């Protein structure tokens, strides 16, 4: 189900940019990650 880590970014969050600055490196975890 979910290992806690599944903070989807304010970045990617509807009405924000959509783009993280750290990209791969981002500690918020993306919907587009998936395994
Ligand atoms: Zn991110």
């Amino acid at each position: 189900n979910n290992k806690y880590k599944t903070k989807l970014c304010k970045n990617f969050a509807r009405g924000g940019t959509g783009f993280c600055p750290y990209g791969l490196r981002c500690e918020f975890v993306h919907p587009t990650d998936k395994e």
